[PDB]
């Protein structure tokens, strides 16, 4: 099920910061930042990984509202279709996490897409996850909106691989 990037490409480092560039005006600042943080407390309780919010351009994991083609090469493409895309660790833009503002975000069941979920999702990306083939899990790359924990014994099994 689980995958990895053609290099196995993973951070050198454990505290892991991150810093929240710009926001969406589809949800209130705070929301935002406690769905991102929740997403990466995911992650930091199955890993040696800690995660910190830094207020700098220097983050291993800088997080970006954008639309269309805006600046990486890879280009959003306006409402549904992609939703999100993240890098593998590395320097600069690597690790970093694009979220398509032209999607509607939201929380909780009704219109658009769970920012938690897509956002916990992007950070299994950001930590050197790739896709998975067993539907179950976060890492496949169907977004289905859920109440229950989002993690599956694939995605555990995936990041214990990396970092365990
Ligand atoms: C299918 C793939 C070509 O496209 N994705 C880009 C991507 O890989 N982002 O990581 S996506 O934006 O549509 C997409 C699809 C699913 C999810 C997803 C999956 C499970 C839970 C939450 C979100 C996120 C983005
Ligand atoms: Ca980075
Ligand atoms: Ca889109
Ligand atoms: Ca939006
Ligand atoms: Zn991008
Ligand atoms: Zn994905």
């Amino acid at each position: 099920g689980f995958q990895t990037f053609e290099g196995d490409l993973k951070w050198h480092h454990h505290n892991i910061t991150y810093w929240i560039q710009n926001y969406s005006e589809d949800l209130p600042r705070a929301v935002i930042d406690d769905a991102f943080a929740r997403a990466f407390a995911l992650w930091s309780a199955v890993t040696p990984l800690t995660f910190t919010r830094v207020y700098s351009r220097d983050a291993d994991i800088v997080i970006q509202f954008g639309v269309a083609e805006h600046g990486d090469g890879y280009p959003f493409d306006g409402k549904d279709g992609l939703l999100a895309h993240a890098f593998p660790p590395g320097p600069g833009i690597q690790g970093d996490a694009h979220f398509d503002d032209d999607e509607l975000w939201s929380l909780g069941k009704g219109v658009g897409y769970s920012l938690f979920l897509v956002a916990a999702h992007e950070f299994g990306h950001a930590l050197g996850l790739d896709h998975s083939s067993v539907p179950e899990a976060l890492m496949y790359p169907m977004y289905r909106f859920t109440e229950g924990p989002p993690l599956h014994k694939d995605d555990v099994n995936g990041i214990r691989h990396l970092y365990g």
